[PDB]
């Protein structure tokens, strides 16, 4: 993953998330589009993107997801970068945020060089 | 400049900021420290570290206020050297630390990847 830093564009991707519970759900996985964010400690899912049966346990009030889930990020070419695994952080923000949690499994660096 | 992105470390790096104004103030030039945000669209100072005097208008989810006056900003690298000076005028509001958003990442020519 490569991409330049804009005043106008959000660094947004597309993202894959499965969840590897035990559990039946209506669906294991699931494509979103989330904002690469240096600016977050951790990983944060929407509550419009999070599916309703994938459970949560309990400034911003958020809630973190009982089951491990797998994260794909998916790029703007269709390649796919490594599958991650975490328990992600859900709340009703804005859009879905991948923190530095995922930046520094990415293996992703700022610069100019 | 060149940081890895870390989960236990924030991408932190020390700002000069200089007052060109056209006023008098205190200090015309202050140490601050910030991270660098690629989730911000814009640049802001945290209230904390906005020196007392530096005017501020009302500009036209936190209420921010904007500097009046335009200020230089120069990024020191972790060796002490400097990146080329940015001119703007940035917001100003109750956050926790100062925080260079995407305005300025740009500026500085900068492009996350992992090649």
């Amino acid at each position: 993953l490569a991409m330049t830093m804009e005043h106008k564009d959000r660094p947004l991707v597309r993202v894959i998330l499965t969840n590897t519970g035990s559990h039946p759900v209506k669906q294991r996985s699931v494509y979103i589009t989330a904002l690469l964010d240096s600016g977050a400690d951790i990983t944060i899912i929407s509550e419009e993107d999070w599916p309703t049966d994938w459970p949560v346990m309990e400034g911003i009030p958020m809630r973190k997801s009982r089951d491990m889930i797998e994260l794909g990020v998916i790029n703007r070419d269709g390649s796919l970068e490594r599958p991650l695994l975490l328990f992600p952080a859900v709340a009703m923000v804005r859009g879905s945020i991948l923190g530095r949690d995922c930046l520094q499994g990415l293996g992703l660096r700022l610069t100019n060089l």
